[PDB]
């Protein structure tokens, strides 16, 4: 268990939106990926560079009420203010009552809780969300991690039919973190690939009875993730991922997972 | 298991609401917690005190059609009538063909099926629902059980922004039963606490691959439950639970899990 | 690992519907159930008999982009055209990185991806969907398999309050395939029966921590399945299945699982009056 520190800034972006960044003027949507091992503590020295109050609230990880990031617990940040948020994590283990204490490991996320409303409705809509992965000892690490956020009817706040697209080579181990926000339920689908509906997205062995799926219903603040072997059994190609709610895909909730051959080529495709 | 008996009443309450109770004039929304162990049989001597037909339908448990609670199976109750409903439960075990029969244990719920419409739409909207827990041998029992029902846009049919709140002390084993009803999907989220998305909400040990979550999508008639150690690794505090659909939390689908230090105090909140 | 071949047709049906069939003039909604064992390859000689482009896209199974059925991968079928799609499947096994590759087995489905929109919105609305089950070696085979598709507010595109109903006898091992399409979330519920929320719908043994449920939230393109012993612990009768979203059940997303005693009768079933 490391004690770790990062800087985080909330920034209003040059278009209407709001993003978290590791440096001033470097905010992105989704915000930066934070990755911790069970047992790690992370102290986030957060600065609200904006002219309205903003905060940081995390799902899944251990935090005290002073890092709730809510007005209820007086832990939002005033305009131009600073505040150190502290996230802890723990490994699993046996309690003295005999029961098993679940570890912090999983696919989690952080978001604003005071911009617009006391639930972060405006901050979330504008782009103040990001992914957090907590790894258990032994967990398989990927070649790349891509984050896909279905925020109301947009993916990663991109306009309709404007990606994001993600590139990989055949055989790469690719991790996806899939988070949902806002008002609507969605169904996440990926062509050509499938995963297990469990903590890691991967079956533990022949005895794991988890459902293997390629389509999953998700609502606001749900998060899951998985790893696939890019192109496994299916080959290189533009593999669409999309919400499968028919009007949402028609409205533009679609992107591409472009899986290239080891020569860098891909079968020809005709994007929107 | 054991053969158990209870009486249950349906009654009208103020504001056109309707509720089940274990004694006349003590109807509540949600209705009483019913708890059984696998193998138990429960006979419910049900009296409909209201002036419209009503019934009792349960999820999960074993019942014959004569206790379906539906007009289809002629088992609703006339105004002022009484009917005995019988719920049975079974432990898991292997069938003669080697297949594994799942037990009755789970977090389940009962509700009306004939008020308003032949699917109980009015009776459910008005308050006729409650929780039933069926425990398996060796399950850990909690210090307290709280029931949270997302019924359309209300929690436990309370007005917007009026809880319910639930209190515990740091370290208490607290069980939550979470039931959803009506028209809408929701997402249930709890600050500072998490649970396993499996039967008990606790992982069975180091080999259980269940996702550990703090936010869960639910729809009408879904039920799940879990136990946490109150404030485990996070301390005392006013820990919100709420629907995480943004308009629903803005419109008041929020409550507090108030976890007090052993001296009874709580970090200052609001 | 057998190589199998079938023909499939997409055809217009009455009343603005569309369906898949194994022969011309025999299209059904849902389309024909396709059943494979892990390791089998299926080549589907598909003919689009309609006046609009149409396709076949499958969930879960292995296919190259040439069998994607999308305009993005140029693998839909012009009016009157024919195309051979190929679906492959594999067994699970250990990869050389030490992880376990999930097998193809599961309850899956196929549907059009180009009628109406480049997401098949018009095709799926009209009836172009069907079930696919891929079995793992050793899986238990049922006495009967019934498919229930919640397509927007209709079940199997049938008029509201028109079923379908399915019949069994007490003790039958009955398999259900449950698929959802369109715009709405639903919750699938069955009276008197419950199943495990895992790959087969049955717990693998005392060690399997899966949730045992009788009610499950589903959204467009979700598919799951299960088997029950009909009437187990509850007896014969008309056992309702329905969406549990209240206005949906009120508007007719309801049907019956009709479970007969071994003497053939259904408790409480009295379609006719008697003299006196
Ligand atoms: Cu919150
Ligand atoms: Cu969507
Ligand atoms: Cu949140
Ligand atoms: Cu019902
Ligand atoms: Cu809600
Ligand atoms: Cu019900
Ligand atoms: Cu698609
Ligand atoms: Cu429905
Ligand atoms: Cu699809």
């Amino acid at each position: 268990g490391e004690v770790r520190r990062i800087k985080l800034y909330a920034e209003r972006l040059a278009d209407g939106q709001m993003g978290y960044g590791l440096e001033k003027g470097r905010a992105t949507i989704p915000g930066p990926l934070i990755e911790l091992n069970e047992g790690d503590t992370l102290h986030i020295e957060f600065e609200n560079t904006m002219d309205v109050r903003a905060s940081l609230q995390v799902h899944g990880l251990d935090y005290e009420v002073s890092s709730d990031g809510t007005t209820l617990n007086k832990s939002d940040v005033e305009p131009g203010g600073t505040r150190t948020y502290t996230w802890r994590t723990h490994a699993p283990g046996r309690r003295s009552d005999g029961t098993w204490r679940a570890g912090s490991a999983g696919y989690w996320h952080y978001h604003d809780h005071v911009v617009g409303t006391e639930h972060g409705t405006g901050g979330i809509r504008k782009g103040l969300y990001g992914p957090v992965i907590v790894r258990r000892k032994g967990d398989v690490l990927p070649d790349a991690t891509h984050t896909i956020v279905f925020n109301d009817m947009l993916i990663n706040n991109r306009p309709a039919h404007s990606g994001p697209n993600f590139e990989a080579t055949v055989g790469d181990r690719v991790e996806f973190v899939m988070i949902t926000h806002g008002e609507y339920y969605h169904t996440f689908h990926m062509h050509g690939h499938r995963w297990a509906d469990n903590r890691t997205g991967m079956l533990t062995g022949p005895d794991d009875p988890s459902q293997v799926v390629d389509n999953k219903i998700v609502g606001p603040a749900d998060s899951f993730g998985f790893q696939v072997i890019a192109g496994e059994g299916v080959g290189a190609g533009a593999w669409m991922y999309h919400c499968h709610v028919q009007s949402h895909s028609d409205m533009g909730m679609v992107g591409l997972f472009l899986v290239k051959k080891t020569d860098g080529t891909i079968p020809g495709y005709e994007p929107h």
